[PDB]
């Protein structure tokens, strides 16, 4: 009984924070085996951030000028490469507390945890969502960069975001582990224009599915209607249009509680067109994109 | 920028979940030194819990029927004891994870993470407020009990809740870590009443002004009040009747955006009395009530 936007357990990321610096500036960093990822610019002074030339700026650095810190021990730094916007520095010692990984780019709409940290000390997870704009709605103040954000699949993290910005519209953009930024943005203090941002609609119908399953009833109706028909709808309140894809991503929950996708499809529809009329389901008085049916299922069967 | 439901990391709680089985009946236990803690209803059958004399039903236990695993270790039991609705289990090795800790009892009104916890694998987290009526709008579905409610200071983890039941509304009920409901509330599967909740007044208030620091100040108005007028509209809507010690505590938010806390009252009336109009305030469409001033401040400085 209950529904709520539930991070994952931090603990196996916690073990992989630590502090990096170089020079005046601060962020952190992710600590897997031997090496040390970061956002590449800790080079830069808040004055170097308008327009950095990372190359020039990282060949001032030497491995002596990069100092981490895991709790309260010194790691000593053998080996630096920047890699798109992060940078890998190679310690030398691996991380005893690594646990198993990868290295994962995902999906517009996808969901994942955010451990937000700062001086390489954590100070709490949240669950987000990666828009399908690119950004993500986040909550982080100057030193949260090098906080990441993954996924658990019983024991292995899937690391897939890297925070590096705050955009002056106050969205949060990042990179993935390999230093790919998602969406156009780039690692400079400059306007950058982030998309018309949409609502996941699979994310809407898994979270109503999830309503339902929780004694949240009322929206059901009498109604039905078409792919079509809907993604008119959808067009008309921003919504992401509803593919074959998403529908049978929906099937497991369609199945457990008999509703039809098409079906939720037209309760969403009559949701969209008059509203919530002062009413809530699952405690919030709009519609809720940030589970997907993935998250839906493992929290509706307790999967650990 | 930006304002999130966090939770506090999970680490070093992760690290003393451990599964508590007896008979046919299996739960989540808190191993801290030497002591197991685990809901008392882990020696009761779905057929005992109509009814349950406990001092009866732990007289036919012994210490070696209880199974205490730890991953994928056993631990050997070597005492046991019923304080109030907990077992204590004495274990013949202290927990080498065992964090710095406290066992406290919340107040209504306050908040605290729970590590929701199956079989003994912890499966996520996520922030809950004690309502004002003692009972928590968690997630838990069957093999949750055992779960801890909790919030560190620095190195310390002040333990403050461990879940027992799903009432048939809904809510969620447990104890301290002493044994001792929250709210009138037995361990027994019987109708049990929760009273009248009421809206955390001064929690919405520092949530109001975690928006104002954000950018969110739609809401701000020209008007002001006292708190014999607030309360009243208080009293009106269900929410808690604001005192002079909630007006001290909301004092550094007060003194941080320069807004008196009065003048945030006379918004909150204004937002009570007229709605959002359709608006949101950091994302939301109603009035959240479950971050208290110590979160708001906690969060927007980035304390870790
Ligand atoms: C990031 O939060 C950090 O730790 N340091 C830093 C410096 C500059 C930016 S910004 N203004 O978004 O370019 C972000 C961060
Ligand atoms: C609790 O979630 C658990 O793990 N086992 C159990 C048994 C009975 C209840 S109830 N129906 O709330 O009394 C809760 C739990």
């Amino acid at each position: 009984s209950g529904f709520r936007k539930m991070a994952f357990p931090s603990g196996k990321v916690e073990g992989c924070m630590v502090q990096v610096t170089c020079g005046t500036t601060t962020l952190n960093g992710l600590w897997l085996d031997d090496v040390v990822y970061c956002p590449r610019h800790v080079i830069c002074t808040s004055e170097d951030m308008l327009n950095p030339n990372y190359e020039d700026l990282l060949i001032r650095k030497s491995n002596h000028n990069f100092l981490v810190q895991a709790g309260n021990v010194q790691l000593r730094v053998i080996g630096h490469s920047m890699q798109n916007c992060v940078l890998k520095l190679k310690v030398d010692t691996a991380n005893p507390k690594t646990p198993k990984y990868k290295f994962v780019r995902i999906q517009p709409g996808q969901t994942f945890s955010v451990l937000a940290c700062y001086n390489g000390s954590p100070s709490g997870v949240y669950q987000c969502a990666m828009r399908p704009n690119f950004t993500i709605k986040g909550s982080f103040l100057n030193g949260s960069c090098g906080s990441v954000g993954f996924n658990i699949d019983y024991d292995c993290v899937s690391f897939c975001y890297m925070h590096h910005m705050e955009l002056p519209t106050g969205v949060h953009a990042g990179t993935d582990l390999e230093g790919n930024f998602y969406g156009p943005f780039v690692d400079r203090q400059t306007a950058q224009a982030a998309g018309t941002d949409t609502t996941i609609t699979v994310n809407v119908l898994a979270w109503l599915y999830a309503a339902v399953i929780n004694g949240d009833r009322w929206f059901l109706n009498r109604f039905t209607t078409t792919l079509n028909d809907f993604n008119l709808v959808a067009m008309k309140y921003n919504y992401e249009p509803l593919t074959q894809d998403h529908v049978d991503i929906l099937g497991p929950l369609s199945a457990q509680t008999g509703i039809a996708v098409l079906d939720m499809c037209a309760s969403l529809k009559e949701l969209l067109q008059n509203g919530m009329n002062g009413r809530t389901i699952l405690g919030s008085a709009l519609l809720e994109d940030e589970f997907t049916p993935f998250d839906v299922v493992r929290q509706c069967s307790g999967v650990t």
